[PDB]
C-alpha cells in the first residue's frame, strides 16, 4: 500500500540499492521459519490490521497506537540505510518511518527510565515457528529486544512502517518494525506489539539464545569476530564481497554514544 512521506537530504544518498524483490524475498523472521525464503512464503497468514502497539512502563503518559496511527500520527520519512545482518550479508534499503524519539517524546520518559524493551507479537496459530523447536530456530518466543535509552533516542533509530515507497510486506515485520542501522540486524525487532521503558537492562532473544555469540550492544564492528566466522567482510545483496565498516558506516554519528565506555 503506497503512502506519503518526505525525503530528508540527510538520509538520501548514492548508495546502490538492494532490489525490492530481495529486500522482501531474503529475510530472517524465525517465527515463520529459518530459511531465507520461508518468510515471504508464510508471512501472509499474519493479520497486520487491526494492530495494537502499547507504550508503557517508566513513562509519564503511557499510550497505545492503532494501525492507522502507525502511518499518520507522525510524519513519515524515507531514509536510505545500510542493513548489516550478523551473518555477514548486507543491504541498502529505502525504509520509511519516523524517528523513535518522536514517539518516546509523547510518552515522556521519567528520570528512572534507562532502557527501552521491545516485544514482537505472539500468535502461535499464525506463526509456525512459534510451534516447532527447529522450524523457529529454538528461540524463546515472543521475540524480545532492548536498547539503552540514549540509543533509542538517537536520530538514526527508526520505527519503520514501509519500504520502497509502500507499506511493509509482512515478511519485513509488518506493520511496525525497529531499525538501528549501526547495529547487527537482530536488533531490528519485527512486528512490534509492546515498547516498555525500564530501569534495568532488558533481556534479548538472541543474547538469551547464545550469550557468548550475541551481545546486548551488537554494534557493527569489523574488528570483533563472531565465534563461528569473521566480521571483516560481507556479501552485499544486490541484483542477480566488500569490507565491513565500523558502526556500519555511521561511526561519526554514533561514536559519541560509546566513547570511553566498555561492553
Ligand atoms: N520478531 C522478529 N524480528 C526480527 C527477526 C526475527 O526472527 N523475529 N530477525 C532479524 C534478524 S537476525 C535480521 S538480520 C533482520 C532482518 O530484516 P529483514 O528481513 O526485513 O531484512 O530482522 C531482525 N528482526
Ligand atoms: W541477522
Amino acid at each position: 500500500k503506497a503512502l506519503e512521506f518526505s525525503k530528508p537530504a540527510a538520509w538520501q544518498n548514492n548508495l546502490p540499492l538492494t532490489p525490492a524483490d530481495k529486500v522482501s524475498g531474503y529475510n530472517n523472521f524465525y517465527e515463520f521459519g529459518l530459511d531465507k525464503a520461508d518468510p515471504a512464503a508464510n508471512a501472509g497468514s499474519l493479520k497486520t490490521d487491526p494492530w495494537t502497539l502499547k507504550i508503557s512502563g517508566e513513562v509519564a503518559k503511557p499510550l497505545t497506537l492503532d494501525h492507522d496511527d502507525l502511518t499518520r500520527r507522525f510524519p513519515l520519512e524515507e531514509r536510505i540505510y545500510r542493513m548489516r545482518c550478523v551473518e555477514a550479508w548486507s543491504m541498502v534499503v529505502p525504509w520509511i518511518g519516523f524517528p523513535l524519539h518522536k514517539l518516546l517524546a509523547l510518552a515522556e520518559p521519567t528520570s528512572n527510565a534507562k532502557y527501552v524493551a521491545f516485544e514482537t507479537i505472539y500468535a502461535p496459530e499464525q506463526m509456525p515457528g512459534q510451534q516447532d523447536r527447529f522450524i523457529g530456530g529454538g528461540l524463546k518466543y515472543p521475540y524480545v529486544e532492548g536498547l539503552r535509552l540514549d540509543e533509542a533516542m538517537h536520530p538514526l533509530t527508526l520505527m519503520t512502517v514501509g519500504v520502497y515507497g509502500k507499506a511493509l510486506p509482512p515478511q519485513n515485520g509488518a506493520p511496525v518494525r525497529l531499525i538501528v542501522p549501526w547495529k547487527y540486524g537482530f536488533k531490528g525487532i519485527k512486528s512490534i506489539v509492546s515498547i516498555k521503558l525500564t530501569r534495568e537492562r532488558p533481556p534479548t532473544t538472541w543474547n538469551l539464545a547464545a550469550p557468548d555469540e550475541y551481545g546486548f550492544y551488537a554494534n557493527v564492528n569489523p574488528y570483533v569476530d563472531h565465534p563461528r566466522w569473521s566480521q571483516a567482510t560481507e556479501r552485499f545483496i544486490g541484483s542477480g564481497r566488500q569490507p565491513t565498516l565500523l558502526f556500519n558506516g555511521y561511526a561519526d554519528q554514533v561514536a559519541s554514544l560509546y566513547r570511553g565506555l566498555d561492553l
